[PDB]
């Protein structure tokens, strides 16, 4: 399309809201391809990562780990306003694997405290994409300081399987996993910095050890459990987006399964179905469709037990809806054996 | 199904054996759906991994590691009585990836020494499926001392290739991976232990590093290499079934291939072609098909070859038969250059 | 065939090239099955494989790391002559992934210090495989040395997409990750050895702690940057193999995509499309293929972030031609908020 034909199509600006949940949008695009308006705010605070109180230069896409899931149709295009306060130390920019060329805007969005830019790129092919801050020589920094998340391209005619049925979700949830490095004293104890460049130098050295100290659903330790339990009900179709930005992840519904499933989360690939756990390699993100059939709480977790109960990578779904014992029945509940 | 329905349909009892092997069952499904019932006990005893002594406090399904594989066949009921006896010392639970509800029954299976249960679930989907223990507080510490297994839910009409074609397989063998984190002194040597909740504390550190001490198939190291060496010939159709219920493993035939493999476990998912190297996430179950050609010893591993060859992740198959030349010959065999 | 009717069959004589680089060969095969005849020498030498003079005792196929990339297309013989020179001083030989018997063909091309040998096997399945050396007891050692890379065996119609559609690529590139383990003084600085054997011990115990020191392309941290860039034009096709012979990688071509990946390597198994990261576990070979549509630099890494900015495992891409702005554009370059 000419300047002049991008210049006319109709412009929607959106309001995005904080991860697990997603901006309102249609599932089936509705008439032409259109320019879709995103700003975003570039954070530098600390956040406290678990229950022990340990903190974290954190770098954040509009305040939160991750960033939040935008959302647009094949052939939109997506304009974002970027936004680096004065008050922040650090250049930033943004890199979106969904985009083509230039790094992923990443070589023409390098911002300076104080400064902004826009970018716009045509949304060419359907999938759930990464998107992160990547400047030149802190690369890996940056994204395990949390500055990532991801976009959804949707088919313009939505989600089909692997056979051309239709699939519709009657929600749909962002769960963005974040590997942290956090620095120890020489007692074993997690160690606070002032400036988030202070904490360069130790930080480079765990990562180099390729072990984290921290794996985390939404920014921190049970940070989607108890209250902040994602819901459902029985009956209900819920697609569940998952993001790594530097390190693989293997997502398993506990309780449930992944019915369709898009692990390289590519639209165009059809799906494998009937998942258990299925894998998403660090760079890329996945999409797990999944109707409840029983109520009560599911975890769904990073199947590696020791990152998701040992680590952190354990959220909570608290499903309502009756019991189907065909499904599943306690024929004899734990009980003596009598002797 | 109502109670009724279920209550009348035809039962049959199964006895399970020790991996590798598989226990009795026909490929095709005869008949309609039936209840087929698997009897476990829980075993806590001290197993020795390697050749040098090192023991692990295991926690088994049967009293093996891993537990047994049990064959039923899509839309047929499994009904597990679970025995934790009264001389063990930790409460006990199931988890079947292959069920849908109550975290995989591991809500409705929680038993202390002493105890039995009885679990009734509809074998919906079907595939090879992880199973393993997983109570609350002490998820991963269960399944890294050895509590997991796998099942295979067969369609009724047996497995088929990407296009309709029958697979039908002459020999399954189960080969089950386990990930050990055994602690050491201050001198590099392994601990011993009296009890197994004394080398818990002990244990999670070793577990939060992410590195196994062992990688072991039915095991041990050299479990199933040499006179324990798994059997076929030229000609024969054997299906590999591989699980592990915490880490990633990446299985690989050296002198042969995956013919079709599973990768993801799930029969309803086409299986990939000609495979050298398929790759299994922590938490699955995967399954591969192929048709010796030659003769001779292979060897089955993880291929991080230093986990397979430093840690214990190899096996061997020693094939009978006709060496053919066709597909591969010694031109020259090794022989001095003559200068 | 018989012996007469494979001594019968055209001969075809292959000078092999240093990586990334590959010889000269047809993507649709000319006529009937020949026997495709290749030469290589083992060479046991020291490298430098960073920018702080970081030696390691590499064992490379024609004196690289990785070895070279051969091509053939199916149903060819592939009859390699293996030289190991007087003045060597392991015994070495060779498993191809691709060929079936005798453990690859390590079990026939054993061959010590003033030795040759001669296989010939026939590449009946289609894909990229890897090929390595395989001594029995010092296996992992050797690959993690250098000794591997890869073949391609393409079907002799050429490659296609899921629905037959052909894909010819413009330029092809053989990309060889590897994993080195170098030891440590009690300083934190490199050691140097004088033989390979004196440096195995302390390799050994590097290896089982499963974290590599450095991740690299082409056999050395920046071999693949700046002046030795890959080069492509807007409009072409691109064909990038990928191997890895003892750990997992994620690929991913920054500011690109994977438009057909054979992440599995093998080309009767469909391609997964529109790509972002894909995953090529530890013991296989992948296939990328990109026409790319912007100029300009591209970063062509292993996703984990860390790997690839920190350990090395980074290569870059400088590709000629007319600058898109319908794909994307800079709307408003970074600048001052005015206040
Ligand atoms: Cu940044
Ligand atoms: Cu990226
Ligand atoms: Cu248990
Ligand atoms: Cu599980
Ligand atoms: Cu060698
Ligand atoms: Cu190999
Ligand atoms: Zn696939
Ligand atoms: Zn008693
Ligand atoms: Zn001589
Ligand atoms: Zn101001």
């Amino acid at each position: 399309a000419t300047a002049a034909e991008i210049a006319a199509l109709p412009r929607q600006k959106v309001e995005l809201v904080d991860p697990p949940f997603v901006h309102a949008h249609s599932q089936v695009a509705e008439g032409g391809p259109k320019v879709v308006e995103f700003t975003m705010v570039i954070e530098e605070k600390k956040i406290v990562i678990d229950d022990a109180g340990t903190e974290v230069h954190a770098m954040a896409f509009n305040g939160t780990v991750p960033g939040p899931l935008m959302v647009v149709h094949q052939d939109d295009y997506l304009e974002l306003t970027l936004i680096n306060p004065e008050t922040n130390t650090l250049m930033h920019n943004i890199d979106f694997h969904a985009a083509t060329g230039a790094l992923g805007g990443g070589g023409l969005t390098e911002i300076n405290p104080g400064e902004k830019t826009i970018l716009r790129f045509k949304a060419t092919k359907p999938g759930v994409f990464v998107y992160h801050c990547a400047p030149p020589g802190m690369v890996p920094w940056h994204v395990v300081s949390g500055m990532n998340g991801a976009i959804m391209v949707l088919p313009r005619e939505g989600l089909h399987d692997g056979k051309g049925k239709a699939l519709t979700y009657d929600k749909i949830y962002y769960v963005g996993e974040q590997d942290f490095y956090v620095p120890r004293d020489e007692n074993g104890k997690y160690k606070k910095y002032e400036a988030p460049g202070d904490a360069y130098e130790d930080t480079v050295k765990v990562m180099r050890t390729l072990t984290p100290t921290h794996v985390v659903f939404n920014g921190a330790v049970g940070a989607l459990t108890g209250d902040k339990a994602m819901t459902a009900a029985v009956g209900e179709k819920v697609l569940i987006v998952h993001s790594q930005a530097n390190r693989d992840t293997r997502p398993n519904l506990i309780g449930g399964h992944g019915d369709y499933v898009w692990a390289t989360g590519k639209f165009n690939t059809p799906p494998d179905v009937d998942q258990e756990t299925w894998f998403i390699p660090g760079g890329a993100a996945g999409a797990a469709f999944y109707t409840f059939q029983q109520p009560g709480i599911y975890a769904y977790v990073n199947h590696n037990l020791i990152e998701a109960f040992e680590l952190g990578a354990a959220a909570h779904f608290k499903v309502t809806g009756e019991w189907n014992d065909d499904l599943m029945t306690s024929v004899l509940a734990p009980s003596g054996t009598i002797e």
